[PDB]
């Protein structure tokens, strides 16, 4: 419950549901590593990526795949994808979620970080 | 200028051509009186609105009518308009360009005031 | 709770806390009507506003007290609230919650609506 | 221009100045290379990073060194960067304007396309 991801689609005021979400981690060889991945519930979120004993610190990056959410909708969108690159646990755990507001040639993302 | 309004469009990715928008001044008994109106210009601003004569101190309201530019494009919408409420303040020489970036269900808006 | 408010606080990524919210609804002689009041809990969500029964079909404006929020925090904000008007109802019942996310200059507002 | 980068700043309601801009572009190997750089003017805005010539069809990945702006700001940041990624298509003349607004917790950032 460390990491939650949670997407909304600001064209129908509802969740998105089954986006595709990929997390990785910065390896020390500075290349990304696959770390963790899902698709969001009928809710629009996607908990269970991860525990807390595998969410060490480290630099991550949650890429949430937008144009294929879009293009099932029929919609031709701008981005490849919503990407959200962070360091986490750096001052220890923390609990994050990392939202994501799409609409076809925009999107917002925040983050909640409670401890 | 002293007073500009931008309005962009996240479902087509371009400016809001078109779109009416009014501002009102708090009057003493607590009403919003008429100041200034206009629609959008191809680039999606509103320019010459007001002013610095006229632009005094006082709280000020501008009213996007989002409603109406989502109706004219078939899109079904949430709001009935978008509204800034701001109070407008002398501390040397101030530009006030209010922007808002719409879709169908949330907006965005940000205010950018330089000298 | 057929409405809920939600707010965030950008600056920090945390719930915005104790943050007051008054709802009203657009009367018969087209002036607004105290409807609903009340403040964010430490989640920063505002539940139990109101009911089905007194949700009635009608044009709501939730107005969210931006300015008492930012100025707690030490911080001198553009706006004095944030305003949020719609039309609810009109198609028989649904469940909204209006989400603000909040930022000094600045703030976005989203509705998911479901049935 | 073909391409421009504007970035604005939701705390201070103002231009982001001086803020680093790298673009990328996809290559066959699915690396990314860089492909053009500077840093934002007075107005937030980044103006002749690519030319008609240069800017063909492909995939482009535009990251905007939000985490170094927070910190001459002394403000924290959640954010490592900024990151916008988006396939270019000849559709017709076109002119892209990348823009982000920058919030320490959350960023929105949206496309402007136009002939
Ligand atoms: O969590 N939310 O409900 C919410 C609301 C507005 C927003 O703009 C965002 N966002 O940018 O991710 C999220
Ligand atoms: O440039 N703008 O005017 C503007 C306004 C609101 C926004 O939310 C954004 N954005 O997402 O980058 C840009």
């Amino acid at each position: 419950c460390p990491l939650m991801v949670k997407v909304l689609d600001a064209v129908r005021g509802s969740p998105a549901i089954n986006v595709a979400v990929h997390v990785f981690r910065k390896a020390a060889d500075d290349t990304w590593e696959p770390f963790a991945s899902g698709k969001t519930s009928e809710s629009g979120e996607l908990h269970g990526l991860t525990t807390e004993e595998e969410f060490v610190e480290g630099i991550y990056k949650v890429e949430i795949d937008t144009k294929s959410f879009w293009k099932a909708l029929g919609i031709s969108p701008f981005h490849e994808h919503a990407e959200v690159v962070f360091t986490a646990n750096d001052s220890g755990p923390r609990r994050y979620t990392i939202a994501a507001l799409l609409s076809p040639y925009s999107y917002s993302t925040t983050a909640v970080v409670t401890n």
